[PDB]
């Protein structure tokens, strides 16, 4: 039951005094406050409410909950005379704007004297819960005499003045329980999640979204289910999928599509504090960075990077493919426990040969890289993680796999690429096929540029974007995917050259990519990817040197009477921020008129990896990482990868 409830309080930084209403309501000193609000202006630091000693000399004696112009939700609880100052927050907790309108968010705070915790909720998620040693509730702070909506009274002056409308605000004089407040903060923002923490995947975290629309009208998503926080490495990562048969309104519950089980797919509470957030799951085989394409025959492909357990993408050897050439064929090498050389190969039917004697052994490797001996599976114990992080054997047996820490036979500790095909628009998938040593025997595979591949219309060539760190690697097939080759293109510098393709006209394609110079590069081919021009750079996007992944797609419908492309990227030198969608119209000479752009949220809000698809109804689907995924400060955060949609008319505005 609320001790005070107020409605539709509209404010422009001046606040509203509710001292009369709230003084003498807080017996224990504990509290819960639930605020449904929208901001009319995001700028500066804004308190939703403030409880304070207003008297001169007592400006550090207050409790508040605040919003920043980057979408961070926090709270302070301070006492002046004891010099105790508590701050609890989480980045990227709220939404600012959406299609020109202030977004309604619902956030809450809980202060619990027993547990000595402050908890913050936003939009259905508990964004942070922190035990504090210098715990302060309202009674602990000396001489509280002022209770305020939309600010904090410090020394008789309004501070942190809120700009917007408090739609509903509820003050309770006790700590409400976790699930009550999760339900109270649930709203329309909550339904923009396709993948959620501890859903059917078992993962608390996700990164690297991909959207694709199939020819039958299904909209398909894939994503990294990253179990040990959001680290790229070392980590345990599965690729999950989920789809919509109604233009994105509703989505299937996620399935695991690419996954190993040396570790179980289970939720882990990954520490965000400075001294824990660098921790990693050491030793777990991984699929990472998905790429999707639909063939002309309606069969679907999906590619992914494959990392054996323990193998950091910077301790992975770079001068070994993992393959041997024997009598003109390529066979994946294996090392047996206790050997120093790689004496064995996987050949026909998965039969393991001793290369020295050139004879088949009793061992074989199945379609999923699992090891058998005389037709019976070898096993290893699966690992679990508990927290002070420990990794231990949990008593469950899973198949021994050549990608594992504890395998009798092991692949070269480097990165690989695998692909799976589906004949039923992603309801079921073939077993994984590892790509051949397309870069050469004495080089490791490239790394995929996440998003989609394309079928170039004039040749039917399939093109999959990848990179080496020094070169673009344009993986292609000229035989409807039966065989694979690569065009390697030296870049001007050490670009993490994540790319996506667009066709401009028949035979003519462009690869748009990330760079290490702050700009988006694009390379043009006028022979369907066989040869590539020197790079050019977009003049209107300006990012940090490290760069971010982008999304660009072809669009089926004319815009202003012209063939169009649609680009999504952050655009900011301050971080992975300021998401924009750009409409480019193709001219008769194949130059692009970049005529329209739309800012996804306010400029200082988080926007990292993103994916665009055209919906069957010709609206646009976007899923994106609504946080800064480079920042060491915005790691291991739950429920931060939403799906939103636009009409062309929406994307014309800004
Ligand atoms: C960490 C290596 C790579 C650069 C070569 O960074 C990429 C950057 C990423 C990023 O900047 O967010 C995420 C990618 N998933 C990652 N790729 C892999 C394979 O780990």
């Amino acid at each position: 039951t609320p001790v005070l409830e107020k409605n539709n309080v509209t404010l422009t930084g001046g606040g509203e005094n509710v001292t009369k209403e709230l003084k003498d309501k807080f017996t224990s000193g504990d509290f819960t406050v639930v605020i449904k609000y929208n901001q009319s202006s995001e700028k500066g630091l804004q308190a939703l409410f403030g409880i304070s000693n207003s008297k001169p000399g007592q400006q550090n004696s207050y409790v508040d909950v605040f919003l920043r112009d980057n979408g961070e939700l926090g709270m302070e609880a301070r006492d002046t005379s004891s010099n105790k100052n508590n701050l609890v927050s989480r980045p990227a907790s709220v939404w600012g704007k959406y299609k020109q309108e202030a977004v309604t968010n619902t956030v809450a705070v809980v202060a619990d004297s027993v547990k000595k915790t402050y908890s913050l909720y936003a939009n259905g998620t508990k964004v942070v819960e922190k035990k504090v040693d210098n715990f302060l509730n309202i009674k602990d702070i000396k001489g509280i005499d002022y209770y305020m909506l939309g600010g904090v009274k410090r020394a008789g002056k309004t501070a942190f003045g809120f700009n917007g409308t408090l739609e509903n605000i509820k003050f309770f004089n006790s700590a409400l329980d976790e699930e009550t407040v999760k339900k109270m903060t649930t709203n329309a923002v909550t339904g923009h999640l396709i993948y959620t923490a501890n859903d059917t995947t078992g993962s608390n975290y996700f990164r690297i979204p991909v959207l694709y629309t199939f020819s039958n009208g299904r909209v398909f998503s894939s994503i990294d289910a990253r179990y040990g926080g959001t680290h790229d490495f070392l980590n345990k990562i599965n690729i999950a999928t989920s789809y919509s048969d109604d233009n994105g309104k509703t989505w299937t519950k996620p399935k695991l599509t690419l996954a190993f089980d040396d570790f179980a797919p289970v939720p882990l509470e990954w520490p965000r504090e400075v001294g824990g957030r660098d921790l990693q799951i050491s030793g777990g085989a991984t699929y990472i960075d998905s790429v999707i394409v639909e063939k002309k025959n309606k069969q679907v492909l999906m590619f992914a990077d494959v990392m054996p357990a323990g193998v950091s993408f910077r301790e992975a050897t770079r001068k070994d493919s993992g393959y041997k050439q024997i009598d003109g064929n390529y066979y994946l090498k294996l090392r047996k426990q206790g050997d120093t050389d790689y004496n064995y190969t996987i050949r026909e039917n998965g039969t393991v040969y001793d290369d020295r004697t050139n004879r088949p052994t009793e061992f074989s490797v199945d379609k999923n890289f699992g090891i058998k001996q005389n037709g019976n599976y070898l096993t290893v114990e699966q690992y679990s993680v508990s927290f002070k992080k420990t990794e231990y054997r949990n008593g469950t047996k899973v198949h021994m796999n050549i990608f594992y820490k504890d395998a009798l036979f092991k692949v070269v500790p480097t990165n690989y690429i695998a692909y799976i095909s589906s004949n039923d628009h992603g309801e079921s998938w073939s077993a994984p096929t590892l790509l051949p040593p397309i870069m050469g025997l004495n080089r490791n595979a490239p790394y995929l540029g996440p998003g989609r591949g394309i079928i170039e219309s004039s040749t039917g060539r399939i093109l999959i974007p990848s990179y080496t760190g020094k070169e673009s690697a344009f993986i292609y097939s000229d035989d409807n995917g039966a065989s694979w080759k690569v065009k390697v293109v030296p870049l001007p510098s050490s670009w993490s050259a994540e790319a996506q393709f667009v066709e401009l006209s028949p035979g003519v394609i462009q690869a748009y990519m990330r760079t290490n110079n702050g700009k988006i590069a694009y390379l043009t081919s006028k022979d369907a990817g066989t040869t590539w021009s020197a790079p050019e750079y977009l003049k209107f996007v300006s990012n940090p040197s490290y760069g971010t992944q982008l999304s660009i797609i072809n669009y089926s419908q004319l815009i202003d009477g012209k063939k169009a492309v649609i680009l999504s990227t952050p655009n900011s030198t301050n971080g992975r921020k300021h998401g924009q969608i750009w409409i480019g119209l193709i001219n008769d000479d194949n130059t692009i008129d970049w005529r329209y752009h739309h800012d996804v949220d306010y400029s200082n809000y988080g926007y990292s990896y993103s994916t665009l698809t055209e919906l069957p109804n010709h609206e646009i689907g976007l899923m994106f990482e609504k946080f800064d995924s480079w920042s060491r400060n915005e790691l291991h955060m739950k429920n931060v990868v939403p799906y939103i949609t636009f009409k062309i008319e929406d994307l014309k505005k800004n």
